DNA sequence: CCCGAAAGTCCG
DNA sequence: CGGACTTTCGGG
């Protein structure tokens, strides 16, 4: 079964505007993980956009299959051209999707797709259908995936006044310990955006509970000035 | 334009 | 460890 033609005529339009030089730094941005064709997103956004209107976007029955087929591809832009075309596609997305997005987030797994798919799609799915996280959170918590115990640290991000308080400090608790860097910054960024939000609640979590040293570091990057630096 | 964010390197 | 600095991206 051939490629599907949007993905195919994708993969062309991309590939006939790659830059060799360009992709050996951004391939080392990212500790060589990936291949790239060296497309930066200005341009790839607008190369999608071509494609977009000359073929029209798939019928939402092949959602799914394209996402996938461009997520098989070797160079990393495919990934990122992917993640814009499941935006274009989120009000048909649902609480159904979310096995379909936590394979995307333990394949061609790093920082750069998984902080695209958690505290976006995953965070809105979570904050509609609440009564679901536990039927997620504590599996990914478990795992020996660092991107679902990453996941389960970042999904609530966006959720300002809507945080689940005593659900994010629970969680944190049980990574805290976690020597994986990943794991330690995602904890030092729920907490200082959350900070944003409750100064208060986040300065009396990190001073009267253990954490890696980056962890608290990130976390009071900003309120360390509203609340001082003893001697 | 600006600022803040994932990262990243380089150094003491 | 943590500070100083780097580009790229999202967003006001």
């Amino acid at each position: 079964v051939p490629m599907h033609p949007f993905v195919k005529a994708l993969q062309e339009h991309f590939t006939a505007h790659q830059n060799p030089e360009k992709a050996e730094p951004m391939a080392r941005y990212m500790k060589n993980h990936f291949l790239f064709l060296g497309i930066q997103t200005p341009e790839r956004r607008q190369l999608l956009k071509d494609i977009i209107q000359i073929h029209t976007l798939p019928d939402q029955k092949d959602f799914q299959i394209i996402i996938r087929e461009l997520w098989d591809l070797p160079e990393r832009e495919f990934q990122a051209a992917a993640l814009d075309i499941m935006q274009k596609y989120k009000k048909h997305i649902n609480e159904t999707h979310i096995p379909f997005l936590e394979e995307l987030i333990v394949t061609k797994s790093w920082w750069d797709s998984v902080d695209s798919i958690v505290p976006t799609f995953l965070g809105d799915i979570f904050l509609k259908h609440p009564e679901l996280i536990s039927a997620y959170i504590p599996k990914w918590i478990a795992s020996d995936n660092i991107w679902l115990q990453r996941a389960a640290i970042l999904f609530q991000l966006k959720y300002k006044q809507k945080m689940d308080e005593e659900l994010l400090f629970w969680i944190i608790g049980q990574l805290h310990s976690s020597k994986e860097f990943f794991i330690q910054k995602a904890i030092g960024w729920v907490l200082r955006e959350y900070a944003k939000t409750n100064p208060d609640v986040v300065w009396e979590y990190v001073q009267n509970n253990e954490l890696a040293p980056l962890s608290k570091r990130e976390a009071i990057k900003h309120i360390k000035q509203n609340y001082g630096i003893n001697n």
